């Protein structure tokens, strides 16, 4: 079906108006709690509880922060100095209508709370309210975070690897 | 007597007014929670907790989401647009009166929050309330849920499987 | 001393008048939890904390459901159709001036909330308010609960058992 | 020093007048939670927090339910009829000045709550009040639960000790 | 006293309603082992060892798979289809009062663990749950294991054995 | 000093009240695992190790089934059925002072897990709970087992032993 | 740094005016929980949240009740009775400058909370509240538990020793 | 990426007016929580969630103190004294515009709440609240936390260590 | 060097006011299992491991039961009545300062589990538990246990040597 | 097939970029045990075991240590210091396609846990983690451990080899 | 390559400063097993195992008891008086740098667990923690544990040796 992998976050400024949709990349667990509200009386009667109510979707995403990767520092732009965040909620597996679908809103955060441990690394926990969903499921994603991904280790260069953890360069 | 396995929850759209009634598959765990007041005064004596109380009740059904399979997105239809559920809660086993038996409402969703986890994959939490649960058991459930689910895997075919997971399929 | 399988809970309906005392099958945890409050005042004084108060008696029962056997629905009778339960609370020890003895009331519920899991089977959760307990230690408990508990298995036939899991029939 | 066997709580009821103070056997956990308030000021200055407070003091004693030994039905006729307990917390060390020691107290029950389970036996959780504790540190505490309690199992009778479990009786 | 070979578990299927009892041969090693839970308590006292447990006894029964004798059929009947078992622990000796004697149950399997090795034989696991035993000492065990089971080999048939290893037959 | 042999376990049935102490024969290896708890504190100092604990004593009481005898049937009684076992750790050397001496207790059975083999010969596993030993050195342990066994085995009876194994009987 | 053995609490009693710090042993975790309030604004800005507040510091000491040393009858004088204590925070590491250090108070009791269990011994938990605390470090700690507290264990007297648990005394 | 490691809170006091930045050594956890708050109506539409509000910034930050290092009596001179924080947020890992980058604050402490346990060593926990954070990514943080970090044990003396652990020093 | 035969563990009951102490003959196999745990931190630094911990000692100590010589009596007056003992550690190897040489303590005992086995001996296991060993390095062992020790067997007497196996008596 | 000395891991180091791959001679055992989890679920049907997991390949790597050749040095540079090693699985045996065939990783060690013991020689063990393996078939393996691999020893030099055991070399 | 005798373990006491390096001779297998924990990450990638860990290396080190040679007894300082330890891991064969090479670490005792059997010898098993080793290759490691231990025997002395086991005395 659809696994824990299988749905990721793309992000967007407000202020950059470029298609790229830079997601950021360590993930965590997340959610989307739309809680909607509803109206009830008794009308001296069983109940009146079929009404409906206003909906607050809300959002708990958690990841790691990368030392670079500036995707996060467009985060504590829309937090520390105050804008709002474009937000889509994309799937990794192949639709035969489009390519990939989507949940789509206009995001502010609440709260940005992350833990320093000591031997656990960081994790920014991060809070999201949204006016209400809207299905714009879309094709293109911007392909480096699905087929991308692929090993994490690359090929080899025996003579000429130069290269710590994240492979594959040039000999300087 | 009656297994965890032996209850299902018969949905039907409000618009569709076709007699199959699509249940979701691939479940979790479930809740129906009648929660009944009552009138209670002291009369200046032991009490008066006979009187009865209004009944509200709720449902907390959990499943995991499947990429198509459109009865959940008639859920969605319910929940985002703003629609209300017939709401079937039959068994399994089998009367000898009637085929099955149930506890029937028409429900309205509170919420729809759902965990996009790491490892685990996602799993979508819905509310439900309900005026009042009304006894229609009844007979016919469109048996592709009760045995309809017999092993999972199929027999074969050697030269001409061309199959993935979900077996039985000819070579194209 | 008193077991947790000595003390069973002997119900009756309302409406029935028949000498049988059908308690239910199956049981689980349950729980007859005494609230008493208390004039509390201090009085210019160390306080006047000696003063009576109002008893609320409740009962959290739980037990499991079986797929016929009515009682639970004499149960459902008085819950969802709205009645009220006369209730005992028997045990299973001998005593030696009368058979059993008891903790009696009439009873009303607040709620009737039952779980469906995956694994574990359904396990239902009744709630119960009670004016008063009333001390009716008494005699006949119709023994289909007390002595007929006794193994579970019963002895064979060879050529003509014709049955099941609950053992001892006749050929058809 | 002091065990968690070394304090046990001689109970008298208040129509008794007799010197015997009928303790129940088979105890459980305890609890003598004194809570006292405090006059809770600042008077503009760092605060007034020195002053006193009335005490409330609450018990939490639960014990299993013997079948008989109607020290409990004592209880009972505290709780369910509604009286008062004369309530002793004594020791089981041995003292040079007197024979052991005690916090007294006029008790008065909040609630009952005995938990009924279906493996574990039953429990009877006995909540208390008191006005104040008093130091009446005296001597005799009627010794059939200080020194009695030693083995539980007795010596023997090989053509005649006609006994289950609680040792040492006569051939009828 | 009693030998490895002196006790064989004879089975039954719910279905057959034959009184043959088939047991399957080659045998390997056993096992009945009765686990009876028990309420150990402390109770400021020496202890509270008096509670019962209920008994949950299973069955390490292993054996060597034949290529037919559908006894082992039914076994996997009951496993992989599901059903249950009537099962029988008889012995080999001769009593006075009846012919043989017998624990008996009706049996669920928890696992049927079966090990393909490479130069011994393939041997099958197959793990028990019960109810309780029952002293059913019965007579008739249709005696093809008792007697039968003399030599394994007969003694000639020189012009017309004509057969493989197990010997004794016409000749076509 | 004492060997393995100069132990052995005279047990007796509660409902017996006969003095013969049955011990079984053909026993296998034993055991009596005195389990006292403590308590072990630490205090803002090196320790608080003085406290007692309760003691539970086990013991793991194996032997060979034989095929009558009915000891094992007072056991079977005592667990199958449920009910106690008078416990007897007896020696075999002589005191001068007493006949013999021994570690009694009041014993009830967790488990009774016998395995059947194919070749050793079936052996029964017994688990035993104690609330206390009590040092009942007493006199008479009816010398069936103390001097009687000398060989098995006797010396002949040419014309008319007319016998199995377990020789010295009259002809017919 | 500082152990969690390298903190003790002083205490003296307002009456006693002798000057020895007795302290009480068996200790048991602590805490001085210094809870500080302030100045919550906004003030049409980003808040006016450097406001001091007033102070409220408060202890949880917990230790085990010896069945003497009465500096816990002092405390329950300060308790029960109603009086105040001389609390003192110091360490069991050596100052260059001073011996020892504190954090000092003049005390008040919210609760004196002890539990009273089964197997566990009893335990008193004691609350604190302080008006606020001053920096008294001083010198002398009268050392019978900084630099006494060093084994336990004494060395022997084998004719004499004549002693229980706390070793060392002369015989009789 | 950032670990648990990579990231250190400088302090600095308000009155030294010395560019050390002293941190405190032996950290534990932390946090900074940022929580802002948003305006929130209705307006007879789907909502006007957008709104911003007030930041307000929390920190839980915990170590374990030191017998020396007087930067944390620097942070009770704020705390018991009463006075404000200089806060730096800084990292371990070297940027390539700066050496490191913080958010920085002006802060004040909530609470100083430390842990005295027995077996485990005291815990100091301290919440700080700050008006709001400000980027300044500045470059020298004193290196003698990040390089200095190194070992901790260090090379030999054989004839004049002279040291404990802590290594490293000449013969007196 | 030190061999298996050099260290025993001599023994003193609390109550013999006796200097004599009491080993046993026919030890078996030993342990001073001494466990001290320790203060396990990382600090964002490479760690505090640093921390003493508590020190809790444990003894296995093993050996065989002779029919009399009651010091096993003393233990077992330890264990099953509820005492301590003095406990040693001594050498057998002669010193040049003292005599001999010793750790030793003040023992409680955990368990006592001895086997009774079949065709080997019986055999005592026995855990203890000391506060702190002490270095108590002493002269006198009361000498029936080093030099005494040499064969077991003795010479002849031809006449009169009218003895068992443990030889050299007069006759009668 | 292939044979236990068919396969090698050649390490490299991530700082050298040396062409070299050295690997360290005097193998033991390895292993790279590939743990790949997945998501087994229930879903109310007969399973859910679709769910693809995460993979963590562990290496255990044993060898013997030689007092020079620096590979082991590179080794003990990326654990002790704290680096990454380049990661080979390389085969001995000639293939068609290409020289030879790898299984290709980044690693990075757990531990380094070497036993020095008295009359086998050390061996030190050390634990790997790798993202994920690559199947990097190439062709270069620098043949000083394939081919030169022949003897250990050599043929000989009579007058002139004036060498230890590893010969074959010039006089001086 | 390295033998299990080419590397032994130098000790030196933090009190001494004397250079002399006491190691305890008649070692016994050994271990210093490092064990460096990492962060092991998924981030709905292919993981995030990149994070390094704390490294906490133990020791076990086993050695036989000698009556006198103090390095033990400056072991048993380090341990039950409490203390540290100068630890040195060097090697016995020759380098051409320096004359031998080293692992060196500041280690504290987890625990002196010493087994005394009957008829092997004593056996001391040592646990050790270390912060982080350092390679400290030095030169002199005083060599009376290098080149002395030669054979254990000497050549002879005929009329005058006047010696036990350990020859090369002179007349008295």
């Amino acid at each position: 079906p659809i696994m824990g992998q299988d749905v990721k976050y793309l992000f967007q400024s407000i202020d950059a108006a470029t298609g790229s949709a830079p997601l950021f990349p360590a993930y965590q667990t997340d959610g989307s709690v739309s809680g909607e509200r509803e109206l009830f009386d008794e009308q001296t009667k069983n109940g009146r509880i079929l009404g409906p109510g206003s909906v607050a979707d809300s959002g708990e995403v958690t990841y790691y922060g990368k030392r670079g990767d500036a995707g996060q520092k467009a985060i504590e732009d829309a937090y520390q100095n105050g804008k709002q965040i474009k937000f889509w909620r994309v799937d990794t597996v192949k639709n035969e209508n489009d390519k990939y679908d989507a949940q789509f809103g206009f995001a502010y955060i609440e709260s940005r709370e992350y833990s320093d441990g000591v031997e656990g690394a960081v994790e920014i926990s991060i809070s999201l309210q949204v006016i209400g969903e809207l299905k714009n499921g879309e094709i293109d994603t911007l392909p480096e975070e699905i087929v991308n991904v692929s090993k994490g280790g690359y090929d080899f260069q025996q003579p000429g690897q130069t290269t710590g953890e994240a492979p594959g360069t040039v000999p300087a």
